[PDB]
């Protein structure tokens, strides 16, 4: 159950800094929804979520680094109410 969300494929590895953010724990995600945006010194890479239901975790924003899986955000996936 759940899931852990991962840093994409900026093209470098680890250390790159992040370029979008939009999960602050508690809003719900489908299987198809832009998480964020991130970029090295290649390409500006992002994710399109992969999960249904709500964020419980976050480890990203908007001017930190980080690396290709690496644990960003947690949700609920396929979750009731």
């Amino acid at each position: 159950a759940l899931v852990e969300l991962k840093v994409p494929d900026i093209g470098g590895h680890e250390n790159v800094d992040i370029i979008a953010v939009e999960v602050n724990v508690g809003d719900t995600i489908a299987v198809d929804d832009t998480l964020i945006t991130l970029e090295t010194d290649k390409a500006t890479m992002d994710v399109p979520a992969e999960v249904a239901g709500v964020v419980k975790e976050v480890k990203v924003k908007v001017g930190d680094k980080i690396s290709e899986g690496g644990l960003i955000v947690v949700v609920e996936a396929e979750g009731t109410a």
